């Protein structure tokens, strides 16, 4: 679990939204596993506008957070799981790294602020949905 709080928006995976981010609905895109919703608090982050490769990441499993190298954002096949059919997910960034399934939600960021949340993962991989092209969150 995991979410970013920034101006009025809450962003979280799309697969663990609540019935009340769902009923403050913004945007959503299944295709890259994010859901935004409204928020009457203002945030305590801030988002990364930037092309950095390496950043730090919070990993729940481990109670830890760990340093990663990671892919520019892109096109990804993710095999079907209890939320999801087998489909090509968007805006995703690979990188080698710890995570279970319930990691999702966890930070990754870079010198600049907030990157991305974790998404995807398997056998020493890690994989972070982008948010650094939503520029509307400011
Ligand atoms: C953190 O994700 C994982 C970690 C370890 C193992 C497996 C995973 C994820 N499976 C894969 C195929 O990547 C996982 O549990 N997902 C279920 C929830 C939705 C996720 C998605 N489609 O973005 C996929
Ligand atoms: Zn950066």
């Amino acid at each position: 679990s995991g979410a970013i709080y920034v101006g009025n928006y809450r962003v979280v995976n799309r697969h663990l939204a609540t019935h009340n981010d769902w009923a403050n609905l913004v945007w959503e895109d299944s295709s890259r596993d994010l859901l935004v919703s409204s928020t009457t608090a203002q945030g305590c982050d801030t988002i990364a506008r930037c092309d950095c490769q390496t950043g730090v990441y919070y990993c729940s499993s481990r109670r830890k957070h760990y340093p990663v190298s990671f892919s520019k954002p892109s096109l990804i096949f993710v095999e079907a799981s209890e939320y999801y059919p087998a489909r090509y997910q968007s805006h995703l960034m690979l990188a080698v790294g710890h995570s279970e399934p319930g990691d999702c939600g966890g930070i990754l960021r870079c010198q600049h602020g907030v990157v991305g949340i974790v998404s995807t993962g398997g056998n020493g991989l890690v994989g972070f949905a982008d948010v650094r092209d939503l520029l509307w969150l400011d």
